[PDB]
């Protein structure tokens, strides 16, 4: 299946390229640098929302899923750009955000009015209690209550995220037929696939119970919030009237997913998704459940991401699928996170490549990440984020579970807006993103870290992803083989063996800054080995001891 096989590469377009000036990266600007992504190798693209959208979650709030963003351009352009990826041989999938709309959608807008409006129970509206309060003690994750009040009608609406994002009913086969209206039209005209947003959220307990408290915080996000009681039938039912019907491939943004939540999206013979995306790797640096949430951060651990990684690995080894990411547009840039970002930029995003893309999965690259793009230095008052804005006034201002020190610290580590600064294209005015202004400044250090200049390097980051990516077209092993952690303890490396057909691949990779040494396991001293890929200048090839320099990867294929 293609989608087994695939690289995908996700572009977040407001940030990518900016084709007309007004420094808002649209649909044409998309088009002019698909040559790009193509000579990369990537051969799916998964496009964050375009759809129509106030922005107040940067569109993840629809507000008319058949028409773009005006600053997108129209649909004729993403026709177009739906051809033109074709043209090229590739795979174009949208981003399916349909646990919620804006508040402004048209269906919302009729909603509010009245209870005996027809779109009443297109959303989830309920009595406050007694008091006035709100239904229950659930949070949003984008801070506060997740319920809003409606004067005009008197009852609260349910959002998991912005106020200005309702969540739909899907207990109404009404809004379920419109979901699957709105998928039909995109993949009719030639859309070959879905990012699914939020997929975990879209079953309710509709008996909204309050969670227990420990009365560290007044709302809550927790176990209510995600896999409901009718998630899976919801997602068969999409199957069987949707997705069996075209040569598709689906991704699930599955929030609170863990392996066993897994194999029910991705076991085949389930007929529900192909894959999805998991959180647990994302989780390993914040405390399990503090009132800041993931802002409460602990450093990186490479024991915890070895044992969360294999989990993954050995959990759908044989049934599913995995995707494999470190970086999205809700994620800093690993390097700057888990890393070093300055002297050893380019070993330490090789590294993290090796690591990622020597698993079983479909990898995933996030736009600039095979240049090694970095966090920026920009100050608090600089973020768009309503994540970070809404969390400063909760956690610092209000209830003072964080200093202001520390949680300018955890932005600076984990702000969503440092995978936004835009597409670093080369080292003129705002990297070549715009001739404009750019709706958020580019990262100060473009002017080192830029698309021109890798192109110009044979040692760059571009150079060696576009390797790995051409090493799993060409060696099965990657995609097909199983998987093995070796020498599970070791503090600094990360090893680990697949094998496939009397094959061997022995990844081998130190994540962290000083030297460390590999030892094959017994059974391995008598293989031999080719060099597929390393991020150091000598070979190669006697892998059964490796003194590893810092950041130190090796990817080696038995002969
Ligand atoms: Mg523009």
């Amino acid at each position: 299946e293609w989608w087994k096989e695939a690289v995908v590469y996700q572009i977040y377009p407001r940030s990518f390229y900016d084709a007309n000036g007004d420094g808002f990266g649209d649909l044409q600007g998309v088009i002019q640098k698909l040559d790009y992504i193509k000579n990369l190798g990537a051969d799916v693209i998964w496009l964050s929302p375009v759809f129509d959208s106030p922005q107040d979650d940067n569109g993840y709030d629809i507000s008319d899923y058949k028409n773009m963003y005006e600053k997108f351009g129209t649909n004729e352009d993403m026709f177009q750009l739906i051809d033109e990826v074709h043209k090229r041989g590739m795979k174009i999938v949208m981003d399916l955000v349909v646990n919620h709309t804006s508040d402004e959608h048209a269906w919302f807008a009729e909603s509010r009015k009245s209870k005996d409006n027809p779109y009443r129970d297109y959303y989830l509206w309920k009595d406050p209690k007694p008091d006035g309060s709100e239904p229950n003690n659930w949070g949003s994750i984008f801070s506060g209550s997740a319920w809003t009040y409606d004067e005009g009608t008197g009852q609260y609406y349910l959002h998991y995220f912005s106020k200005k994002q309702p969540d739909l009913n899907w207990e109404n086969e009404a809004v379920r037929r419109e979901v699957y209206d709105v998928m039909r039209f995109w993949m009719d005209r030639g859309v070959d696939g879905w990012r699914m947003d939020s997929i975990g959220s879209i079953s309710k307990y509709t008996d909204f119970p309050d969670y227990e408290t420990d009365h560290s915080r007044s709302y809550i996000v927790g176990r209510y919030h995600s896999n409901g009681p009718r998630l899976h039938e919801f997602i068969q039912e999409m199957n069987r009237e949707v997705l069996s019907h075209y040569d598709c491939m689906t991704v699930g943004e599955a929030n609170g997913s863990d392996i066993e939540e897994a194999k029910k999206y991705t076991d085949a013979s389930r007929q529900e998704l192909n894959m999805i995306f998991t959180f647990e790797h994302m989780d390993i640096d914040k405390e399990q459940n503090s009132p800041n949430g993931k802002w409460q951060i602990k450093p990186f651990d490479l024991i915890a991401l070895k044992k969360t990684m294999t989990r993954w690995q050995t959990g759908l080894m044989n049934v599913g699928w995995n995707t494999l990411y470190f970086e999205n547009h809700d994620q800093p840039r690993v390097i700057s996170r888990w890393g070093n970002d300055r002297k050893l930029r380019k070993e330490c995003a090789k590294a993290f490549a090796t690591v990622l893309h020597g698993m079983k999965g479909t990898p995933f690259i996030y736009q600039g990440e095979e240049i090694g793009m970095v966090n920026s230095d920009m100050p608090l008052e600089m973020y768009d984020d309503l994540e970070i804005k809404n969390a400063y006034r909760e956690l610092v201002v209000e209830n003072k579970t964080m200093s202001e020190k520390e949680f300018v610290k955890a932005v600076m580590i984990k702000g969503r807006d440092h995978a936004r600064t835009p597409m670093q294209w080369d080292a003129g005015k705002h990297a070549g993103f715009t001739a404009g202004d750019p709706w958020i400044p580019v990262n100060s250090r473009y002017q080192d870290i830029n698309v021109k200049e890798s192109l110009e390097d044979q040692d760059s980051i571009f150079f060696y992803y576009q390797k790995l990516i051409q090493l799993r077209k060409q060696y099965k092993i990657m995609i097909y083989g199983d998987y093995q952690l070796l020498q599970e303890n070791d503090p600094q490396v990360f090893s680990y063996l697949r094998e496939y057909r009397g094959e061997k691949l022995l990844v081998v990779v130190n994540l962290s800054e000083e030297k460390a040494l590999f030892e094959a396991p017994p059974e391995l001293i008598h293989e031999r080995w080719k060099v597929l890929i390393s991020n150091y200048p000598q070979e190669r090839a006697d892998l059964k001891s490796i003194s590893l320099k810092p950041y130190e990867a090796v990817m080696g294929i038995s002969i």
